[PDB]
């Protein structure tokens, strides 16, 4: 099933266009560092500001670069059911392993609306489907009872990126759902507490920067080394916090740009960090590289 | 001069397409019932599930039906700045009075991001612009100081649909902004308290059903008749409540469909009301008409 | 019926004890400036840090000084039903006009618990009772249905200080309760919007400093002058805001001490303002006095 | 240090008095089932509705019964600093191992106020002190920087019962404070995730009913057996959830009464469960016992 560490990749831009050299190198750095899979064109990838063909083209490059070496679950959700079906269908044609479907944002559908929304997309594809609950961005929550009904009637709904900020929600999901069902953390700071109560991995932002250390955190816990896992969690925790110092993906793309790895190009309405937050992030980036160097036996 | 009652109209559907005949009828019913203007293709018009071409077409039809008899502020916002600019220009070409720009939803831009987003659209158009603050659907709020800078640096930002659920926010806006800035209620149930501290009208959902009473509520306060306005507020209040019994526009479109004015056609992810909520809506509708019949001198 | 402006007075302290001269001066200033009544030893009076006998003495001193010239509703609430009964009976023996009963804080009773709590206190006394809903401090809200049941069964429950921060609560309360039931603002900044949907007065903090203008604000609205009322509201609004810059009563007691009217003696766990908030309060105080002088025809 | 499972005990009442034989039975059952210590007269013990005599007497009886076999940390907090000092000093003379200090409730002191409040109580006793953060009941949060300042200046402040409902707060606490500082879960459902990021125990409600399974949950994680701890967590999670179905201690005391172990004598304002919630608890209780049987090798 679906377990481990998945990277929600940024969409690297150069001169107003997709920077393909940047994507290749970033994808290679992930594959080389024990990452289980990639989520292209989600929130971290600035999907709202991609054109439709850029959305499709970003999934196409990712598939071509990765060449089946690790898994790809493309972000293909929408707050239009028809649009999510069309985006999901186009991803299946490219040749992905599955899709990640954020719950409809902004129009706040009822739970029965969510049931028919996700069932209509699930029925439209043979692809495995990960649901994605993030009330803070969407204005609506996928209730546990809705997830359970969805999985009862839709065999290809296999898991959930749970980003509700609530570890209690994970326990509720494990109580209500089969256990082949994969609960993944959607928040780097909460992965270890989610794993402790039955999640099996993470859709990560921080692994854009530190793929082997983030990936080691999950492996350490899953093989029964909770104290070494906690050690790595404490090492990365200040980074986990400052990667949301302003709205993701501005910190993580700024951080990659401070490394030689991408242009600091954002599409409006995202804007660069305010100067004091830029300095905090810069400092946390550096302490993080120091702290990791001292605990290298945990992750290298 | 932005003052009075503006109706956020439903988008009437028939057999999967825009129902032009129903749209004609709804618009004439508004014009004949003392409505100051129309807001096509906002939330109430199910903008997320319209195709781009449908979005422009609904705006074209509204303008063609209305012929300048009342004002039109078209919904042209997006969580992509480039997309909002393009929608706004298409509206300018159709020939509207102005544009209403919801804050970017889902990607949660920083305040500076919101400043640049709205500033770029304003600089792109000659139309007057109403900002639209609704964090429960967007996941972000337009801070008072951000509204203040927007108006300082963009002469065509002339008002706001304030739907943050907070009347105190209105007192802050009036304190921070020039008296000429027009604050409109975005929540029918808060219209009267917003007016009491300096708002000048409403972008209304309830006016879809009861245009004359909602419009009279605002006029009564503006003509210095607070106790009669309160009488009307209190007459309509249970209806205002039940138009949110599930996510707008499901109640209001269901109510119109029960009146024979449109098909009860909703695009997924919106779904019909739960049966117990349908019953509440039905009885509240009839109860409201019964009560309006008794206070006819206030609104008729 | 209970209407108009009631001042939740500070408990003036001097050298660790009740300051009787300061209390007398403050009470006389209230009586001279069109205040309808006094609420001694509520939150603004630091009820948590008074001894029982200090609690009894402040209520007795207030009754003795006022000598029935204006009304007294004494704060006698507790999160212990028995202690609230005892406090209420003591106030009745002193001879007040009524009592203000905050909902239980900290132990978070169910709605049925609230109904039994308030019903038991109401049954123990012939005094009129004002309920006091303030969820931000108590951790619980008095539901509208609970207020309605309490009034059905306890004829001496005559109103509520509504401090839930929600004007919509006022509309629900007026829907559910008879006209003789009095809803009072518990938040100076929301008094005017509360009035517009059916409140009939305020239990005020600001009136400690500016009794005539605050009481004029309420009278202006109740006599059908909504725009003079709004004008006074906007004149006072920044003061209303800064009297909550930190938890009441620190700002209002700090303001009165700056006027030489009481000692800035606070009992722990309350502490003086942070210096930046002190400066903001000081500057807002000065501006308010001059602005009030320029609209003196509205309140003098 | 302070590590493991401490039981926040109910206060067994009978006919308006302390049920001392029931207290003996409850205490012996804790000691016999691998419980590390007792927290008498906190929220679970209905401290708000105990007289002062009962508050002190319950701590004396607990101390006399326990005879130093396990630890006692008495609840001695108050929203009056002077009152907290007095309760804390009566516990010191009785001879407890420490005290638990809830933050002031209802009067919402500033952070600086919290600093002086807890520092003043810490200075008044040589006893170890656990802070107790529960904003949902108090209306105020003990900020991380405030905890950090308190510990810098008060050597006897040795840990915190963290009941803010945020696992992230634990990670922040570990980042900011010395490892010797003991963070204890204050929420049974969050104990395991708290432990995974560095908490070292629990102040538990559920251990009133299942002392050995709850204490085994903590021990298993602490001795590096995360998957067995997770098994026990999922066995108990529905009980953890339903012990908060209404405000603690109504569920736990109802459960104990149904087991014939104490009279369900609640002092108003606490009220018995709504009948549908009593039904949920009853079934969860039976299911919990059934499930505990199958993982008995984990906790027996």
């Amino acid at each position: 099933k679906i377990q481990g560490t998945y990277t929600a990749i940024i969409s690297p831009f150069h001169n107003g266009q997709i920077d393909r050299k940047a994507l290749e190198r970033l994808l290679e750095h992930q594959i080389e560092n024990r990452i289980d899979g990639i989520v292209p064109v989600g929130t971290t990838g600035e999907s709202p500001t991609l054109s439709y063909e850029e959305h499709i083209e970003l999934v196409r490059l990712t598939a071509e670069i990765v060449e089946k070496r690790i898994k790809i679950f493309a972000g293909t959700g929408s707050n239009s059911t028809a649009e999510a079906i069309h985006l999901t269908k186009e991803a299946e044609k490219i040749g992905v392993d599955g899709v990640l479907l954020v719950s409809p944002y902004y129009n706040r559908p009822s739970q029965e609306g969510l049931f028919r929304h996700f069932s209509a997309i699930a029925a439209s594809t043979s692809l495995p489907i990960l649901l994605y609950n993030i009330p803070s961005r969407c204005g609506v929550d996928i209730a546990v009872d809705t997830v359970k009904r969805l999985v009862e009637k839709n065999k290809n709904i296999v898991g959930i990126k749970e980003a509700g900020g609530s570890v209690d929600r994970v326990s509720q999901l494990v109580e209500a759902l089969p256990g082949e069902f994969s609960i993944l953390s959607g928040d780097d700071a909460l992965t270890l507490p989610f794993l402790s109560v039955g999640a099996v991995g993470v859709v990560s932002v921080a692994s854009n920067l530190f793929p082997r250390p983030v990936s080691a955190l999950v492996r350490l816990y899953l093989e029964g080394k909770p104290f070494e896992a906690r050690q790595l969690h404490q090492t990365l925790y200040p980074l986990f916090r400052d990667l949301m110092i302003e709205t993701n993906p501005v910190p993580v793309k700024t951080a990659l740009a401070m490394e030689g790895l991408t242009d600091l190009e954002l599409r409006l309405p995202l804007a660069p960090l305010q100067p004091q937050n830029l300095e905090k992030l810069k400092t946390t980036l550096s302490r993080t590289k120091e702290k990791l160097a001292k605990v290298e036996h945990l992750w290298a």
